[PDB]
């Protein structure tokens, strides 16, 4: 069983230790906060959060670091590379690259004004990497709601509360232009924007993102607190300003008989969309962990021991 606790007599500066490396981090990139939640997010749908996505390619396994969903896409991986560097000075072959990451994303949603909570630790690293898995599990930001529930669904997360609570990470962070380009333009081939996209917001999306434009140019997620984590991603879908296809969907699908009113909750009160932020990142942190002695604990994130 996964515990807070697992490093209170081992490592007890691990948490500290990540944090101080985030602070100095956050003054020159305001993104590596959001960026690192992102990277926990991504290993967790993989495999498990087992640091399956720190791995850098080798002759017999290609890296996750080349799916759709992490190239030209993933980032601060040298970030990760500094706290553990740190870490193993403090406390030598203590820490897995896993329960590092999970930790790091924890301190990131703090730091960036989210809740504070003790994440349970005592994963382990994996020995190999899944780039098929990772190409088959991520969703997408052009899926349907059924897809984003049949996405959770396939790693663990069964719960609407888990999906409309970890959406919620798109409080902060950064997206380009090639991912909304359709619902600008001409969405799901009618030749014409997604209707569910606010006409206002639509003007100024057009704006930063015209049409043959640069395709990577990045777009906040939460056009009210772009770097804050906050609820305030919610009261922006309830505006149809949700600024990804499966983030508006959540509110506004078909089949959103059941998130619609989660999204009203979460809209309604920081502490209702913080409890369940919490307790959904705790679920999710608990997908098929490697514990015990299954796995290592790496050194190096980027490869597997010796
Ligand atoms: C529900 C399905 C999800 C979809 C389809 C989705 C889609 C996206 C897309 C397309 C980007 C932009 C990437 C880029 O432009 O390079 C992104 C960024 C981000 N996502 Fe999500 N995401 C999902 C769930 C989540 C979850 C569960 C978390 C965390 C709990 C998360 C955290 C983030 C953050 C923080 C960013 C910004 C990263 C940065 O600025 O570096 N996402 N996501
Ligand atoms: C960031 O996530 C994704 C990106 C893509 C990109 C496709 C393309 O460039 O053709 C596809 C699926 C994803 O989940
Ligand atoms: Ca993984
Ligand atoms: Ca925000």
């Amino acid at each position: 069983q996964l515990t807070p606790t697992f490093y209170d007599n081992s490592c007890p500066n691990v948490s500290n230790i990540v944090r101080d490396t985030i602070v100095n981090e956050l003054r020159s990139d305001p993104r590596i906060a959001a960026s690192i939640l992102r990277l926990h997010f991504h290993d967790c749908f993989v495999n498990g959060c087992d640091a399956s996505i720190l791995l850098d390619n080798t002759t017999s396994f290609r890296t996750e670091k080349d799916a759709f969903g992490n190239a030209n896409s993933a980032r601060g991986f040298p970030v990760i590379d500094r706290m553990k560097a740190a870490v193993e000075s403090a406390c030598p072959r203590t820490v897995s690259c896993a329960d590092l990451l999970t930790i790091a994303a924890q301190q990131s949603v703090t730091l960036a004004g989210g809740p504070s909570w003790r994440v349970p630790l005592g994963r382990r690293d994996s020995l190999q990497a899944f780039l098929d898995l990772a190409n088959a599990n991520l969703p997408a930001p052009f899926f349907t709601l059924p897809q984003l529930k049949d996405s959770f669904r396939n790693v663990g997360l069964n719960r609407s509360s888990d999906l409309v609570a970890l959406s919620g990470g798109h409080t902060f962070g950064k997206n380009q232009c090639r991912f909304i380009m359709d619902r600008l333009y001409n969405f799901s081939n009618t030749g014409l924007p997604d209707p569910t996209l606010n006409t206002t917001y639509l003007q100024t999306l057009r704006g930063l993102c015209p049409l043959n434009g640069n395709l990577s140019a990045l777009v906040d997620f939460d056009l009210r607190t772009p770097t804050i984590f906050d609820n305030k991603y919610y009261v922006n879908l309830e505006e149809q300003k949700g600024l990804i296809q499966s983030d508006q969907e959540l509110f506004s699908s078909p089949n959103a008989t059941d998130t619609i009113p989660l999204v009203r909750s979460f809209a309604n009160s920081t502490q209702t969309f913080f409890n369940a932020f919490v307790e959904a990142m705790d679920r999710m942190g608990n997908i098929t962990p490697l514990t015990g002695t299954q796995g290592q604990i790496r050194l190096n994130c980027r490869v597997v021991n010796s």
